[PDB]
């Protein structure tokens, strides 16, 4: 519990699935972003005791949450502040001109705050480059993990609504809402995807309807100019048919690191 003393709001980083969020100060020395929730955006109660759970999710590749304001409306989330935001609108940024050394390290990122969540059999349920963030030296960081269990908006939370994340679903979740390692290990598969398209919408000529459709009868996503076949080969073992022949985080890491040393 922070006291809400020690914060200062300072700028408006923008608005997400739960309001809006500010940059500030904590205790008049550290970065912060701090979530300011929206009233009727969550299911506050349930959020308030698992954020005593997320208090110990701690990983050099996961956004460190610093704490939580609770006694008061709106709740507030604190967490490290990324200063270089969004990681889909940085991939998308021309400028940087990545080298694929570069775009393998950001799914090495990824791929290892990943690997700590499965070890605490924690799932993300929304990965996605969407919900990665880039610190000021590039790093990229897995963001808002677990929080898809707070929403109250049925647009998101439904299998068939307008925000549900079906580009980065495995049959199973759509088809029969069977959520589980597997299911982050298939979106993990498409966050590469995204990385190595520099930020290309997954399924791009296609609908939500018709990407569901596609997977269902064993089509996947097509190589990346960027990716080699190694690369390749390690995003599409994240989109097996059958979930218990996806590999584990642990794995994909194996092999990420093997690809960096080959290529
Ligand atoms: C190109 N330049 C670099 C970036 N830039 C920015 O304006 C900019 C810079 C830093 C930013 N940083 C952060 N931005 C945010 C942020 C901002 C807006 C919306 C959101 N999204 C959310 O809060 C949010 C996302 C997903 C979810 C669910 C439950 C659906 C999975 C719930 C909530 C986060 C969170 N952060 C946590 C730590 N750092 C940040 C955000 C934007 C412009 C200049």
């Amino acid at each position: 519990e922070i006291d809400p003393k020690d914060l200062t709001f300072l700028k408006e980083l923008g608005t997400g699935q739960f309001g809006v969020v500010k940059y500030g100060k904590w205790r008049g020395q550290y970065d912060v972003a701090i979530k300011m929730i929206k009233e009727g955006s969550m299911s506050e109660d349930e959020f308030i005791e698992e954020a005593k759970v997320m208090m110990n999710l701690s990983h050099e590749k996961l956004v460190q949450l610093y704490g939580v304001c609770t006694k008061q409306r709106p709740i507030f989330i604190i967490t490290e502040y990324m200063a270089n935001g969004c990681l889909l609108n940085y991939l998308r940024e021309a400028r940087h001109a990545f080298q694929t050394q570069q775009l393998l390290e950001m799914c090495k990122d990824v791929c290892e705050a990943m690997e700590y969540l499965e070890s605490k059999q924690f799932l993300h349920r929304d990965l996605a480059a969407r919900n990665c963030l880039v610190n000021d030296q590039g790093v990229v960081k897995v963001s808002d993990f677990g929080l898809s269990r707070y929403v109250l908006d049925d647009e998101y939370t439904s299998s068939v609504g307008s925000k549900f994340p079906v580009r980065w679903s495995p049959p199973e979740v759509l088809m029969y809402s069977k959520f589980s390692s597997k299911s982050d290990i298939w979106a993990f598969g498409v966050l590469m995807w995204e990385i190595y398209s520099l930020g290309k919408m997954p399924y791009e000529r296609f609908t939500n309807s018709e990407t569901a459709e596609h997977i269902a009868q064993g089509l996947r996503l097509y190589r990346p100019h960027l990716a080699s076949a190694a690369v390749y080969t390690i995003m599409y073992s994240c989109w097996h048919e059958k979930a218990d022949e996806r590999p584990t985080f642990k794995i994909l890491l194996s092999n990420i690191l093997d690809v960096m040393d080959e290529e």
